This record gives structure tokens, sequence and C-alpha cells, in this order.
């Protein structure tokens, strides 16, 4: 009956199930959860773990001591319910220092608070146990053209990132960075808007090694582009080092629903993709439940996005596994795919007649790719509509 | 009188004021045009040159006499008017033979023939001066998530572009490639939609520093992205090897108006970009004449393409110079985004308590941005409204 | 197992499983096919009947003794067959003449004509036995903004509805219009773009009776909207006289992908509204068989229109039957949506305290609405994954 | 030096200027402004008057003494300035009561409440002057299918619509209503989406004549549409009451940038539009100034949007007024367009062998429209660029 246990890796962040129901035109619908209630609900739903970022986990402006204080609390919750920590991440958007951006501000003495907030957090991260270390630059970017010269906003951004892989070697902390694109919201356009994006500054980064991406289905969706194919050229390029589950309804403000709900087929195919290729990391929710909802309704909606991965989960396998799919893939030359073009060379390539010379252009026009069968054997195995 | 002259840099694909306009739902309603006469006009209007599609200049299945013939009026054209060859192409969508595509075709030998058939033209490219060769895979994706394993087709594609540089390094040749993005439109969607797609693509390239992207204004705009940013980041990376001007209303089919229509700020702010960075390649139109023009509005669209670049370039120019533009961007702290956020060092950034233990963060907070008093000059520049 | 039949009132286009493939960038894929024969193939499938633009049926320019033989091999093949011809349209956007519009050309001669071509197809349309004529302005629109006076092109495009009123009226025709919207494409801009501007229009006619919408799921997706949203209003308002079914991947070129395709949850309330509103009239599918299909992917094509359609058919009866979504139901208040808001008046609204002096605003605010548990079983019945 | 004035008839909502600066991801970047304040402010700029929602000019829970101090103080900064209050709203989405919506939520005491609470505002709109009253209705819809049944809740808004009426016309008020269309945002999907969906509704009302709409830049360009081809149809239907002036940068979240900005060609038409069809109403700028900005950037921002409507004004002006443009319109057939098709009548049309018989498509199709010299005679009037 689709029921989650921690060994599926499902994970959340304390901002999601803790959303409180403010939107662009509207107050809280809920009170503030208190971490400890959310690790140890999770927990009952079969969650692996959770994910914060430090102003989730300890008030901003918090003393020491009272600093001191949270992270026991939690850390007596995590080891209540076994519950882990794989990631954290730094909130360099809420606060009104950071209305134009925290690594890119235009003003240097914020770029470099910035740099010492994420650095303390950090080490906490590292302290809880967490793999990875995600970075949403949710206001780096601009509403106009003038305000923000990208060149030197990705300087700005690529020393940011260069310093704090200088500072996770310098303390031998295993910790990896997964930056998270967005395309716009809250700036009108943000930079590294998508997974290409991301991927391209990585390469220029003086330790490209210790950085991948952490994409999230409705950003991708959010400039209409086709979130499984930008998780296949991630996983291509190797840096596919967490990922972000929910659901998006095309192109409009960021939803963040839970997942399986906006674009199902979308989802399904993620599902297949992300189990085709083994990926091993979290399959960790950045949702909120709607402000619709009461706390029932939260816990309700935390349980859905599991549910949905794993009836998705179920289907994608038994889609692969068909004998009468796997002839529909050799019929639609899926085998062909994955074989080299020219393993033979390029001399001999340049030589072969049937290549140019002696192809049946036509001929090869003629052959149908039969797509159409293929995928609705795709709809009929999401569907258990098999027959 | 924004008059264009050759020393302006400004081509033209000779598909675009050749477009008979045949669209989604209609039937031409001009009568081709001969490449000779295209030349001829393209340089009465103040065009420095041309550029074409092997398909586009040679008639498909044309025999070996023909081909010489088809080249050698073309190069007395050239000649006749001085007009220059910068870029050229492959067609790899048009023929039915490419209807799942070219170099990530399902079907192997059509790979092949996609890679021998660009062979041939890169040989013809070179032969009339073309310093770049442009791959727009526009059959390159799917309509559907079984048809196309991404990760292999991105293996197949890598396979064709090092084949690629392999030949052009093999025969001495200067030519360097540019790939062009676009998210969808012929398929459903398209292997590498955007320009960091294409970026970080060209990254596990065997010889990456012979690609870089051509970027097409309407294209990077389909996917609701911000085309001068995204130029940033290509110009950011040294990637920008050519670029395609046009213009796109927004997130729909791929419109291809004259350059100027469309996006008019976006407009403005590519030409600042361009020019403010001194980008010295093409200057590019891949635009259709809208199929309600005649002839006579095919080289009016034309002339428009480039009297519109040129009136966005008096105005930039006009802004950046403004000393009240100059100290607005003082004021918005533009200076500040051009210096290192830590040129001290990581420890001085971790030892430095104006950092972090004692930093203001809430009269940093106060400080306004002005970046809408700096937009409002950048409008009336824009709009000849200074005063 | 999901058969059709034709009492479940599935029609096609001619021009659907018909399509030779030529897209924005591509030659034909597929040869033409002869009505007769898709006549036949629907029938085998189980299709109800089939409609046809006058130039799918009669190919433009025919001769009088030419139109004779080709309706008569179709009567013919429609006796053969039982199959029914529900609806036809005329084709007011592929020949060159309607560049500019049919009957909002700014051209008035062309007006005039789009009228004639469109009164002689009604004639057809009537002997064939068709209830419903459809009329989709693809080409009324512009790119640019003075090409096109929109209350100028409004007054044409009510003066060509009303005479086409005033003609059927005049011959005592039972036939009534469906007014197709699309947002866009192959138009910059189409007018009455959204069922609502559509349905807006129609009450500005003079016999606003004779015309409804002719909606198209993936026309309404073009603008961002939500098709069951749309279609509710077209219920609501007495006007879905027909409908194309269809699927599309958002905010991008037309699709017409089979239906269920798509947005898939959109297609499962599309299909729960239409079924629970008892809705009469043809399921048509204005589709496009992918052009990497040979005729062999055209049918299945074809036949996963019909399939999926009863599968969600299946899927939203069983999700309505359902006690404990009966019971969900009345949890999230949809019984209390149904009831008045003041049957008692104005008057004792105004004198209820209950409503406003004494009205419990938090009470109200702390109930939570239960939608994430009523959408997680809508979930689970569409996926089959009750339990 | 484009100078308003309060001729102009320029307006702005209390809560524009008075933006804190919270988003979907940030707190408040500027404190609380006094009415009283922007009243006297934006008559130093040059605005017209004022509008506001009840909860900006009353906080949310006054008592009846605390809400005659805060009119009494308010009309006191009105009568010291002579700003006017043309128009008024409610606030029907901030409170969590309205979490589903206000007239159409689920719960009949919500919708109960919500009407008592906009007849309360009617009345103080009428004794502040304000002769438009507008319903923006952002919380009815639904983020999933099954929490809203369409139908139901138009029939719903319909009898609060009808209840309104039947209180403006029992009061004896002059005071008419505009209904605000919105895509999406705060809700998943808003219902009456566009200003198609709106008008259409109105004509279902009991009293259609007291209805027009309100439309807003952003809101239909966040479908994607084209604003000024919508506010023709309004127009056209006599029903813009009053509209919302601001700048959108396509499909995505609502960004409520100052007029001119967003798209500024879109800009140009509008008020080309408003200006050629003698709109009366107001100029009401629905806008935010960023939150990047202080309160010296709100006042920047509000002074821009003035300015920019004056600077279009006077572009449109001189493009319909140029001698040369007046020949281009008559050279692409908007004369032509403005003419009746068929006033001869039906059967005139039929037995006129001209529209059909022997009329010459083929020399009618070769005609060009001319519209690419038309719209760069738009844009070079647009640029100040004639010449
Ligand atoms: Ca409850
Ligand atoms: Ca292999
Ligand atoms: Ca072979
Ligand atoms: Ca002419
Ligand atoms: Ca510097
Ligand atoms: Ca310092
Ligand atoms: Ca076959
Ligand atoms: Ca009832
Ligand atoms: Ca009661
Ligand atoms: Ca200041
Ligand atoms: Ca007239
Ligand atoms: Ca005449
Ligand atoms: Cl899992
Ligand atoms: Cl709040
Ligand atoms: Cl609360
Ligand atoms: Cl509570
Ligand atoms: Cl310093
Ligand atoms: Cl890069
Ligand atoms: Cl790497
Ligand atoms: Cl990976
Ligand atoms: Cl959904
Ligand atoms: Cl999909
Ligand atoms: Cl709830
Ligand atoms: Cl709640
Ligand atoms: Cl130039
Ligand atoms: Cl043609
Ligand atoms: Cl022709
Ligand atoms: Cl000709
Ligand atoms: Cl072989
Ligand atoms: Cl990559
Ligand atoms: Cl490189
Ligand atoms: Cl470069
Ligand atoms: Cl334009
Ligand atoms: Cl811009
Ligand atoms: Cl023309
Ligand atoms: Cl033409
Ligand atoms: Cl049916
Ligand atoms: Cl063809
Ligand atoms: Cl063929
Ligand atoms: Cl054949
Ligand atoms: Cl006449
Ligand atoms: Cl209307
Ligand atoms: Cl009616
Ligand atoms: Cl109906
Ligand atoms: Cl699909
Ligand atoms: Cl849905
Ligand atoms: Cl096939
Ligand atoms: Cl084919
Ligand atoms: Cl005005
Ligand atoms: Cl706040
Ligand atoms: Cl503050
Ligand atoms: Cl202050
Ligand atoms: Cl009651
Ligand atoms: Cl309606
Ligand atoms: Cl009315
Ligand atoms: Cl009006
Ligand atoms: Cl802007
Ligand atoms: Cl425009
Ligand atoms: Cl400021
Ligand atoms: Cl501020
Ligand atoms: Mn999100
Ligand atoms: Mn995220
Ligand atoms: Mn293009
Ligand atoms: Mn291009
Ligand atoms: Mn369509
Ligand atoms: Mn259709
Ligand atoms: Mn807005
Ligand atoms: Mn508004």
């Amino acid at each position: 009956n689709y029921q989650p246990t921690p060994e599926d890796r499902f994970t959340f962040g304390l901002w999601t199930v803790g959303w409180q129901g403010r939107d662009p035109f509207g107050d809280a619908t809920r009170r503030a959860l208190d971490p400890v209630e959310s690790v140890r609900r999770l927990a009952e739903l079969g969650a692996h773990g959770v994910t914060f970022h430090d102003d989730d986990l300890i008030p901003f402006g918090s003393s020491d001591s009272e600093r001191e204080e949270h992270v026991k609390r939690f850390r007596q919750a995590l080891d209540d319910t076994g519950m882990k920590v794989p990631m954290a991440t730094t909130n360099l958007f809420t606060h009104p220092v950071f209305k134009d951006g925290g690594f890119t501000a235009n003003d240097r003495d914020v770029r470099r608070y910035a740099l010492r907030k994420t650095i303390r957090n950090i080490d906490l991260a590292v302290e809880l146990g967490a793999e990875t270390y995600v970075a949403w630059g949710g206001r780096e970017g601009a509403e106009s053209g003038g305000a923000k010269d990208v060149r030197d906003a990705l300087d700005r951004m690529k020393e940011a990132f260069d310093l704090l892989g200088e500072y996770v070697t310098s303390q031998g902390y295993d910790i990896r960075f997964a930056i998270e694109p967005k395309p716009n919201e809250p700036r009108g356009d943000i930079l590294l808007p998508t997974v290409g994006h991301a991927l391209a500054f990585i390469e220029r980064l003086e330790r490209p090694e210790l950085y991948g991406v952490n994409p999230e289905v409705g950003h991708e969706q959010m400039a209409g582009l086709n979130f499984p194919h930008g998780i296949a050229q991630a996983l291509w390029a190797g840096k596919l080092f967490h990922i972000d589950l929910n659901g998006q309804n095309g192109i409009k403000y960021d939803q963040d629903l839970r997942f399986g709900a906006g674009d199902l087929r979308a989802a399904f195919w993620l599902v297949d993709l992300l189990e085709s290729a083994g990926y091993s990391g979290p399959r960790h929710f950045d949702f909120k439940p709607p402000r619709t909802e009461d706390f029932d309704g939260v816990w309700a909606s935390a349980a859905g996005c599991m549910r949905n991965y794993l009836i998705l989960k179920e289907r994608a396998a038994a889609f692969r596994a068909d004998p009468e799919v796997q002839e529909a893939l050799r019929a639609s030359r899926l085998d062909e795919l994955a074989r080299p073009t020219a393993a033979d060379g390029l001399q001999a390539l340049l030589d072969d007649r049937s290549a140019f010379e002696e192809f049946d252009v036509d001929a090869a026009a003629a052959r149908g790719m039969a797509f159409e069968r293929l995928d609705q054997l795709a709809m009929d195995h999401l569907l258990g509509a098999r027959g």
C-alpha cells in the first residue's frame, strides 16, 4: 500500500511542513511549528530525515546560549526518532539586508556578511552529519537592466563559491555543495536560472569537483523546461548531488505543490530516470502544503509526496520490465541510440559510402519511429490500464 | 539617420529574407528568391554579408555540376557586391530523414549521414571564408518520454561534435563551431534548450576551445529567460562566438520578428551589453519578414533590423556616457559590484568582525538601492526624453 | 479493455489522421490520405464519425464535377461504415489570400470571399448531416500594433457572424455555430484568444442563441489557462456546443498531441466534468499524430485518443462514486459551495449579525479546507492506487 | 518635460506606494506609510487622486471610534491637497478567513461575511466620492481539481454580484462595479482569469449595465495575452469602467512594475488606444515600487509611472498625426477594415460574382499588407528617431 520507510531516503525541509502560509497577498494561516514536532511527525510518516536553513533551526539574531539550546533540542529529536540531516542550507533571502542579493549584492559589506553567515552554518551542517550543502541564490538578479552587471555579478558569485570551497578544504570537511537554479521569483530574473546555467558556472570554479546542482522540479518547469531532460543532463555531467521534488502547474509563480501534483507524467518520467540511473541521494521534498490546509492537511500533503513517489516507482519499474515495452523500445531504436555513431572512427566514416553517397535517405525517412505505440504503453503502465 | 554600412558587420541568412512564408497552418505567400538577388539587395541596404544552410545555397540532391554552378554564381554575386560570408550551417531539420534528429537520431545510419552532410558543408564554408560554423539541432529531442534516453542522446551529440572537431583539426581549418540552443519547436522539447545547457555541454567535449554558443534572442525568450543575462554569461565564459538577432513576444511559437520588435527594452539592454563588452562578431539577423508582406516589405523588414540596432546603439552609448547616469550607477553601487568581495582572503574575512559580529545588518538593509531612478534614466535615454 | 464503440461519440477531423507532417521547419513525412480510407480506418477503430474543412474534402479550386465526385465517394464511405459527420468547418487560413484574415482581413474583398466560401460549405455540411459548424479564425489578428484596429476588426467579425446567422435562418437550417478560440499561432496574437473572449463576443451578436464555443484543450493551455475551468464557464453559460480534445505540454507552439498526452491530470478533470455535466456532444479529437510516425503510428495515436478518454472516464466515475471521496467532499464543504449564499435575501443578510457583527472570523479561518486529502484520493483513483 | 498635473487623472492605490516590500520569500524592507503622508506626497508629484481597499484606510478590526478618526484624518488630507478618491475596493484576500475565497469560499458563512464587508465599504466609497467600486477576487479559485466546482462557484459569484447590484440600487447610489480579472496568484488558477471571462460573466448578471471590467496590464500579460487587444474588446463592449496600469515582464509571478517598465511597446499601443478611444476614466497605477528601494525610490517609481504615460501619449499622438503614417495606414488598408464587409446585405453578397465566382484570389493574395513599413514608422515615433 505504498508505505514509505526510512530506507526510501525521503527527506523534508523544516520550512516545508513548517510553512505558515504567508503568500504574495495574505497573512499566515497556520501557527509556527517547533522543529522538534516536525521531526517527530515526519518520522511517524516514514521519512528518513529533515533539512534546514540556518534560520529555520535557530531564530535569526539568537544568542550563543539560545543557539546551543535550539541545536540541543533538535539533536535530541533526531536521536529519539532515528531521523538524519543529509543536507542543510543558508537563508540568504528573507532578511531585508539581502534585498539585492547575498553573494552578488551590489554592497560589498553585504556580500562579506553573506559568506560569514554561510560559513557559520556549514560548520553546523557538518556537526549534524550533512553530506550536501545547498545554495539557492533567490535574491541574486534584478528587476531592471542597469541594476546588475551580470559579468561582474558572476565574478562575485565565483569568488564566493571559491572561498566556500577553500573553507571546506581548509577544515577537512567531506561536505559538497549543490547550487540550486531558479529562473525568477523573488527577483524579476535570477542568476543561474536553469540547470544548464548552474552546470556551466560550476565548470569555471577553481575546484569544480566540490560542486553540483540541486535541481527543483518546479523551478525548471517555471521556464517551461523539461525537468527529466535537465536531470538527465545533470546525471550525464555527474553533478546530481541532491534534488528537490515537488509539483508545478506550468509557467507561473512558484507553487511548490506536493510531489506528483502538477505535471504528473513529468513526475513519472523523473522517477523512471532517477531509478534507472541509480540515483542514491535523498529524495527531498521542497514543497508547501497549501495555505487552505490546517495541520492535519500539512501531514496529509507530506504523506502524499512520498506515496506518489512510490506509486510512480512501481509503475516505471513495471514499464521497463514489460517484455512488450522492451520490444517497443527496440522497434523505436532506443537500442541503436545507445550504440556509438562511429566507433570505426572519422576516416572510416568519411570512406563509408553507405553513410552518404549510397545512403537511401528516402528509405530511412519512410521508417516510422513507433513512438506513439511506445508512449501509450507508458500511459497504460502509469494508469494501471494494461489490457 | 541610422544608415547601416558594411563596417557595422550586419549579416543575414539567405533563409531569412528568402523565407517564402510557409507557417504552421498556411502555404507560401512569396516566390523563392535566387541567392544572387538576395546578396545584391542586402548589399544595397548596407549589409556586410550573408550566411547559409547548405540546402539554401545548393538545392538538396544537386549533382556535382549543379553544385559547382550554384556556388560559382553565388561567389560572383559576393565579388560583385563586396559581401562576405562569415558563417554557414547545415540543414539537419527539413528533410524527413531528420524527423527524429540528425546527430541524435535514434537510427545510427541517420546519425552517420548527418555527420557526412555537415562535413561536406564545412569544406564549402571554409572555401567561402566563414570563420564560424553554426549547429542548430532543431530536431534533437522528443515529444514523449520513452522516445529519447537523453543521457544516450548526449553521448551521441558529444560523439558528433568531437568528430567534427577532429575533422577541422585534421584539415588545418581555422573555423570554430557555435552551438545554437532552443527550448522547443519543432520538437516538443529540444536538447540543449538554453544558453546554459549548451555552455555546460561544451565543457565535456574533447577540445572545448573549438566550440562556443550561437544564442538567438527569440529562443531564450521562448523559455521566458532574460536574453541579455544569458549573453552576459556566454561572454563571461568567453564563448559568444556568434549571435542571432530578432524579436519575440513572449513564450509562444518562434516568431523570428525583425530585431527591435518583440521585447524592445531587452533589445536595448542587449545592444548596451554587446557594445560595452566589445563583441566583435557579426550582428547576424535570423528573422522572418512576416508572411503578410510582399518583397517590398521583406526589404523594409530587413532594413528595420539594422536601423533598430543602430538606434539602440546610440541610446545605450548616450546612457553610459551621461554624467547623471554615471552618478546614479555609483548611487546604486554598481562600482562596488565590480570590486572583489574578499581580496584580503578567506582568513582575513573570517577574522573581520565588521563582516559579522559587528556588522550592522539593519543599517545596511535601510540603504535603498536607487534602482528605479537609474532605470527611469535608462528609459528616458531609450525614448529620447531626457528632461 | 477500454474498447471504443460508435456509441461513445468519438469523432476525428480528416485533417488529423490525414496530417502529412509539415511543421514549422520540415517537409511532409507521410503521403496524403484519401478521405475514404480515413473513414474506413477510423470506423475500424470504433470511431463514431469524422469532420472536415471544405478544403480537406474537396481540393481547393475543384470544378463542380470534381466536387460532386469527391462528395459522392465520401458519402459512399460513410454509408459503407455507418460513420456520421456531426460537424464541419471552413478553411480560412491555408490559402495565401487569408494571410491577414478571413472575416477580419483588412481587404474588404477578402472578407466578402471568406463569407461566400463559408456559406458554400455550410450548405454541404447540412447535406451531410452536421449539427455544428465550427469557425476557427486562425488568421484573425496581428503581429504588430498598427496593422489591426481591434474594435474595427470585432465590428467586422460581428458583421460576418451576423450574416451567417441570417443565412442559416433564411434557409431553415437547424445547424448552430461554434467559435473556436486560440491565443496565438499562426498570428502573433489571435482575436478572441480564449473561451472567455469568445463567450463575451457571442453576447453582442444579433441572434446569440445560434452561437456557442468550440474550445480546444491545447489552445486554452497555450495561454496557461485551466481548461476544465474554461469548460465549466462554457457549460455555465450553456454554450458548450462542441469540443476539441488533444494534449499540450504547456505554453509553447500548438502541439496537438493525442488526448491524454500533455497535462494528464487536466485531462482527468476535464473528463470528470464532461461526464458529470452530461455533455452530449461529440468527443472530437483535433490532434496530429507526430511526424515521427508512419501510418501504423497514425492509427495507434488515434486509438490512444479514445482509449485515454475511456480510462479517464472510468477513473473519474470511480472517484465520484467512492463513499470515502463523498465524505471528503463534505469535509471540504463542496456541498456548501452548491448552496445559495443568501436565499434569505439582501435585507435578511444585512440584518444578520452572524454574518458580520458576531461572525467569529478566527474560528472560520482556523477550519482547514482538507483539499490535500481530497486531491490525493483523486490521485489514487486516477492511478488505480486505492489502498 | 512630461510633468503631470491633476488634469491628467493619474491615481494610485494607497497599497502601491505604501507596499512595505513583503514578497513570496522575504520580510518588509520599508516602514508602513500613514495614508495622510501618501496623499500629500502623491499630490506633490502631480497625482489627481488615490484609491483604497477598506483595510488600507481602516486597520482591520478597528472600533467605530478608530474608524471615524482614520476617515476624518484622510478626508482632511484630501481637502488639504485637492486629491480625489475615484475608486475604492474591498480586501477579500489578506485575512486568513478568505483562504478559499470571499464570494466563492466553500464555507457559506465566509461568503456572507465577504458580502457584508464589501457592503460596508461601498457606503464609505460613496461617502468619499468614488464613481467605481473594484472587485479583484484574488482568492476565488483552486490549487486542485476537486476543491472547487466551478459551475457552483460561478453561481455563488453571480449571486454575490447580483446582491451588490441590488444593494446599490436600493440606496440610490450612482457607483458602478468593475470586476478585475487575473489568471493565477495567489490561487493556482483564479476564476474569471481574463478580460474575456469577466466580460462574459457580466452578461449573466441580473443588471449587467452596473458592471464593467477593471483590467490590469500585468494580469492579462501573465496569461501571455495582448493587453491592448483585451482593452479594445472591453471598449468594444462598452465595459472599460476603470483600468490598472503597471508593467510585467512576461509569464511569471505578478511583478507590478511601474508603468512603462515591462513590455514597453505594449505600453505604447495601450496609450495609443486609450487616447484614440477617448477613455475618460482614471489612469490608475496598481504597482509596487521594488523592495530594493527606500522611500526616495518609492516616489521616484511613482513619478516614473506618470512620466512614462505622458511620453507614450506624446509619441502615439505624433504617430497618428504624421501624414506619412496616415499614408502607410491607407497602404495597409486600415481604412478598409473600418468599412462594412456587406452593407449591401446578404442577398446582394450571395449574388455578387466578384465575391466568389469571379474573385481573383491570386491577385488578392499577391497584395502585400505593408505592415512592416507601418510598424517601423511606429518604432521610429516611439524612439524619437524619425529620419
Ligand atoms: Ca482538521
Ligand atoms: Ca552502448
Ligand atoms: Ca552499416
Ligand atoms: Ca508592394
Ligand atoms: Ca574590478
Ligand atoms: Ca571595511
Ligand atoms: Ca510500420
Ligand atoms: Ca444547490
Ligand atoms: Ca446560520
Ligand atoms: Ca535615499
Ligand atoms: Ca466606418
Ligand atoms: Ca466591388
Ligand atoms: Cl526513494
Ligand atoms: Cl502573517
Ligand atoms: Cl494564526
Ligand atoms: Cl493552532
Ligand atoms: Cl574595506
Ligand atoms: Cl558559464
Ligand atoms: Cl567537475
Ligand atoms: Cl550524478
Ligand atoms: Cl495538480
Ligand atoms: Cl511527460
Ligand atoms: Cl486541511
Ligand atoms: Cl489553516
Ligand atoms: Cl554593429
Ligand atoms: Cl506552400
Ligand atoms: Cl506564390
Ligand atoms: Cl512574385
Ligand atoms: Cl554497420
Ligand atoms: Cl553538461
Ligand atoms: Cl573552453
Ligand atoms: Cl566571448
Ligand atoms: Cl512588436
Ligand atoms: Cl528589460
Ligand atoms: Cl508588404
Ligand atoms: Cl505576400
Ligand atoms: Cl465518450
Ligand atoms: Cl512538404
Ligand atoms: Cl513522402
Ligand atoms: Cl507511403
Ligand atoms: Cl464595391
Ligand atoms: Cl465583448
Ligand atoms: Cl445566448
Ligand atoms: Cl452547454
Ligand atoms: Cl506527454
Ligand atoms: Cl489538474
Ligand atoms: Cl510509427
Ligand atoms: Cl513517417
Ligand atoms: Cl492621462
Ligand atoms: Cl515582514
Ligand atoms: Cl523595517
Ligand atoms: Cl524608516
Ligand atoms: Cl443558516
Ligand atoms: Cl459566461
Ligand atoms: Cl451590459
Ligand atoms: Cl468603455
Ligand atoms: Cl523593464
Ligand atoms: Cl507591441
Ligand atoms: Cl531606493
Ligand atoms: Cl528599503
Ligand atoms: Mn520552489
Ligand atoms: Mn528548493
Ligand atoms: Mn527562431
Ligand atoms: Mn537561429
Ligand atoms: Mn491546436
Ligand atoms: Mn481545433
Ligand atoms: Mn498585479
Ligand atoms: Mn489590480
